[PDB]
């Protein structure tokens, strides 16, 4: 009995995660809960076996050198998994996070015109944020899909790794997977500025160079999508400007305030699982606001007739 | 004659610590006093022997590289210990702190709903602080236990070394011992952000980046547990923000003010003894107090926070009239009277 | 069937770009749209073959070492292309951007006296801005050409990389391509200050360095053209001053306010019945506006331009020109 | 046919510049126009030949390393030139700026006592500024000449490349050409501080450290000469202080305010043509103006500084009614009227 | 005649230092004065010989590589010396500082109950300060000894390098020498917080790090002694708080004001009729003074001490004791 | 005819500097003036010869590598010279600055009790500053001499290079010449803190480490002398604090304000050549002043009865 059977089983169960922990049977997180599969506990040896069985030298070298490591792993028919191996008090430990295979519709998600409208801006920056778990990628996928269905454009994405896979419809879609198709977000980004892209998607925004660059893309005339694990328009902004050395905030705050087209912060809630969105749209007033970002909320609250909304506001809905 | 026999003997003696020091016989601390066991003095060779005999490569490598190291060590039937080896003028030296094996639950510790409520927050930051001796951990352990008993979640802790060992009950509990299971708090923390944890216990605030990281964990949607040596909500906050370079306080003070779910500062008093807790709970008002710098006016905030179940330490103290006494109480009050 | 035939075909089609993407037939961007050529999809092997067939060792070495690379490639009778090879989920990928071959004229673009007048200022700063797409380079080129045809001066350009290539007519034209002819904008700029230039072209101006220097060039008595991607005189200004550390804005705002000769922001629009035509916002240096700059009251710039009538609001220009089509590019729709 | 014949021919033509550009025949700038000489176009090979033929290793090494380089070059009977080699789209490129061989003295330039007085200060900073074309150097040269004729001092200059060449008269004159005699302004400057110089001419303000250093030279007790492209005392100051990181302006503004002995901003006007000077002299009042940030109120300071011999540029302009004209004058006035 | 005979002779003379300097006879510092021994001058060769004769390869290798080096050296019956070899204009040079052999008592130093009382606080911070010369170490040692003789506790010391060596009496005494037993004050300090120490001795406290940590030790419930070179309670405080970045003083001033148990500044004076006696300024923790600290009103500290009478002003202490001799060490002469 | 004869001749002439410059006869600066010796001009070859003749490989290697170099050079009976070689438009160039051989008396210099008093402080910092040329070293030498004559102490000096040489009188005097006896000011300084020194002299204060260290010496209980090329007590202070990163001024300003015992700024004037001193003495008031250093002057002006004096004040004298 090997890790594929297990992984396969996770998927068939709708599991978002598979957890291996020396000393316990495999468990899966489903609808947020983490629960044992009806199988015998896995002793250290076993889990460690299971793990090594799907790593290569490098990975095996790290894991042993640094006691923990990350890599992705694919189950051909089933799905791809993000995989983190680590050691704990009882022995080996690995968690598998299943990656959304299918890129779902906008209607399928019940998203409205507001989204299209945002997706339609000719250029500038759009940030779709949300606590790691709120399915950012999907909203994104859907918005991307929407353009791929309506514009004869060139969507260039940079993912670490690639999440959904899109089919080139009206758009040339080129997805580059960090570490396989490209050396990193910054390298890839630079190239992008000369790959004739219309729309650029940047998965993770780990280092400043990625931000820095991403901004120049928005500034030089493209439409760019990136994501932060901020949970609020206001926080999102702060987050972006605040990670820069004092001596450089101005230039960033300035840039952003000019290219920021909209910010969407998302989050999942248990359905009588449905997504709540805070929506903030670019607006001459808000532009300015971008050091008085404090007075952003009430701005969004009165932004209704453009389609904006407080998260709480959305909630009550 | 090996270190187990010794360790076992400590326990049988109710020793809180066993001390090995090249040049002296083993000694144990009991009821606070440190006293030689009726054995011959241990020469350097011996203690260093005794020590390596229970270490592994890594540990041996550190000790050798950094002249000192920590790790935990278990005596199967007897108890677990917290082991620090170091060198001193006379030769090798090692101190063993026995780790509480048996867990007290909130019940066993007489902790009330307030605690559960706190433990129950979906995400954010919770700091359980207190001097050493104060018993912060037990409280912690009890809180963690409480969720492990009631939620199907994933508790991930990052201790140095591991405090109490938990049995996965309703929770997947993964405890990682720094230096053995992981290279350090920061490395471990990062991984955590992608190990699908619900609750993260950060052992100590090993350094700025540990804080930095710990905060982003609270921010991105995990309940995070951490601890300080601060003895007051107010001080605890200050302590957190103040250890950052001026150029960066804002972003920290801002963060904290958003993710701080509650602060509990504890301390032991001679009953046995019994724990006094200052309890401060997250609250739109207090939030500001933090965001803004007006942390000064926090105290009266807590004093009127009664109905969320908050409490001044002193406030708590007076209660303990009901075990405790005044004499001592005065000795720990913030404002004796 | 090889990449030349394709490239050739792009040009014949007026394509601005040729795109190769393993898994899809070749596509070209024309009038801003990207569309498949009526050819069979190119499998990984093929595109990768096509690519390598035109690269040399170095290029092939990089591409393989760094998974992506750039280089230029020429089709003798047809045109030169700036070529980026990269890898994507489906296999190889390469995009060919055709480079303007002809250094093309001011009449041909229907630009008026206003432009000449601007081009004619003896010294100072001229910024031609606009975001990728609006081919200002084209207008710039035309303006430069204009002088190259009328003044016995020395035009010295610093481009990364050289866009249009000019032939020395009445002017000595020296174009330096960053990274080939020079180490960088700043290095090049300094030299320029002692290369006896009349007119200096600074390709892009995205950096404190380049800006700083560009300004001193304008200040020491030269005519300097620079460019941006801002879409508005007002924004352009803000953009320049705002990218400097607080402690230094004054000196920049001050400088600019003295050397700024004119700002032109451009943009392309779908010509009613095929094609596309450029709309220009034009703002000219003027004692009043100078202040507006030196002081911080750039806000009240708009109305200044509106009463500056050869100046013009972009919207103003628009109306001049498919209705809803444009009102779609207004700063105030209607 | 070699570069000398050409250079010689330039001079005979009154050319201010000779231009070599791979792909075109040699051209010269005369009366501001640039025009081809009646010779066949020069292919890359040729111009690159011509060039190396007059460079030495170092120069050749730079050109090769940094794709461009500067140096001076002399035609014995004819004149000295300022040589920059660079590459352009068509191939090699080089521009020769002829250096004024003959010196005009204050007399020949009609400069008055004000200048001598300034040149005579025992130590401190003197900035002679002006756009290119303005003739700042000549003035400079003349000032330097003046002391070289009257003091038994040691003038040390650090040009890139060397402007005018001086003959040691009453002064030991040591001119160091950056890239040939010295690695750079900063390296050279440091040495200067221990070469027993009285007067130091710094060519250009190559960079922050050049400024930094130049200032300490003024501060430690040397007369220092420097130049900017600024066209006004007020701007000159701003320019100096403003190019420093915020965190450091104070120390610069402070320094300057103490060592600034005088600022002269110059400019040429169509007579021939004739030079207009704005003159600003060090003065306890103005000092403050600098130390404090109130440089704004400098202008009126100069306007009442008449008796030390200070003068607004405009002020100076109107004088030139006596050659010059209004039409033009308006064109350079700070406030046309 | 070798360096042992000399060293031995120093000790017999009560010398604190032996100095070798090529070109001069050996000299010793006694009672603060440095004076030649009645011996012939030592030529370069000699001192250099004398030196090398007691060094080993490593030491000889450094000395030659880095022109100077340190190491310790012991005279079996007599004492250990901390030894620095260096080169000077005349040739070799070496200075021998004798290290206190005996961990010497509180009576022997005529220190009173005040000291015991201080030493007896269960936890908090105690600072014994004074500049090089005033051998506080001595008082410190005596205080530590006092507890080592009366409490069954664990004294853990962190010294660079270990000064007096204590024998474990009622206390477990662990002394760690920075650079030999530990990598640094901070590393060592951290470990300490989990070595079950009762009393912690931090040799010197000259660094944000060491201070920071030292404080947390006092804060988490320990008794920590640290030292300085300040010569006054008031100055001592200032000195601690003032070496921190503005943005962090509060937290430090706050901490200190809570853990500061007492400050002792010391100094030596020439005992009327030979020798020397120590004068101590004594300042004790006190609710009032606490505030004075937490608040910034440290100024009004003096009068606080003056009315704190076991506390004492230094001057106050002085009068207690050759007249003009002292009035020479007053904060207010007379 | 070689460079020794010349150098010798300089000394016999009271020259402060000998200048060699390809294209001109040798010249010497005397009483501030620089004048040709009655000798034929030195062609490039010659001066370059003369120079190489007294350099060694290293020096010759630098000079050629870096087009300029420094080193010292001694004329056995005569004096030691600081020597800077450089290249100029005409060829080689070298300047020789003669170093004060003799360390002169305090009386010989007509310096008063103020100086003794300063020299007598048991510890702390004393800065003798003055434009490179004002003979700082001498005032210093004299003060040092004064203690060497009156205290049984250990004077340790660190010079680059050694200027005057002192004879151990009542003091153990140990002079260490940077680059010969020690690797640098910082290395040497550190050692000093454990060489049982009473008084420490630090010639140059090039880098912060030297300052930093020098201060800790003053702070830990020694008397330290150092020099800056500042010309004023007020400037001197500023100079010291201002060269430190913002994040560290406090600690420096704080330290200094506690250890600063006195500042003396000097300068030479043409005698009907006599030294003018500005004298500033440590003082509870001034201590505080050390950010209000601005209000320092008037403090010194009223400091008379302690012995302080404005430079100008001194001048009129
Ligand atoms: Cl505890
Ligand atoms: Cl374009
Ligand atoms: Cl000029
Ligand atoms: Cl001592």
């Amino acid at each position: 009995m090997d890790i594929t059977e297990l992984l396969a089983f996770s998927a068939k169960q709708g599991a978002s995660d598979l957890h291996l922990s020396a000393g316990l049977p495999p468990m899966i997180r489903v609808d947020g809960d983490v629960r044992r599969i009806n199988l015998p506990p896995l002793e250290h040896k076993q889990v460690h076996a299971l793990i090594y069985d799907i790593m290569n030298d490098k990975q095996r070298k790290d894991f042993e050198e640094f006691l923990e490591t990350d890599f992705s792993f694919e189950v051909p028919g089933v799905a791809r998994f993000r995989v983190n191996a680590f050691n704990q008090n009882r022995g080996a430990g690995a968690v598998f996070r299943t990656i959304p295979s299918k890129v779902l519709t906008m209607e399928e998600l019940g998203m409205g015109e507001v989204f299209k409208r945002v997706s339609d801006v000719p250029r500038g920056l759009v940030l779709v944020t949300g606590p790691t778990g709120s399915g950012k990628s999907t909203t994104l996928a859907a918005m991307l899909d929407y353009l791929n269905n309506t514009k004869y454009h060139h969507i260039l994405t940079i993912e670490d790794p690639i999440e959904f896979v899109h089919e080139s419809k009206k758009c040339l879609v080129n997805q580059r997977e960090v570490h396989r198709d490209t050396l990193g977000f910054s390298e890839a980004l630079r190239s992008a500025l000369r790959e004739d892209p219309d729309i650029i998607l940047v998965g993770e925004m780990r280092d400043l160079e990625t931000i820095r660059l991403a901004l120049t893309a928005a500034e030089t005339g493209h439409l760019v999508f990136g994501t932060l694990h901020t949970t609020s328009a206001a926080k999102t902004i702060d987050r972006v400007v605040d990670v820069f050395p004092a001596e450089e905030k101005a230039m960033v705050r300035s840039m952003l305030s000019e290219s920021l087209q909209s910010v969407i912060s998302q989050t999942l809630i248990k359905k009588i699982r449905v997504a709540a969105h805070e929506i903030m749209i670019g607006t001459p007033a808000i532009r300015n606001l971008i050091d008085k970002v404090a007075q952003m909320y009430s701005a969004i609250q009165t932004g209704g007739s453009l389609g904006m909304q407080t998260l709480d506001m959305c909630l009550k809905g």
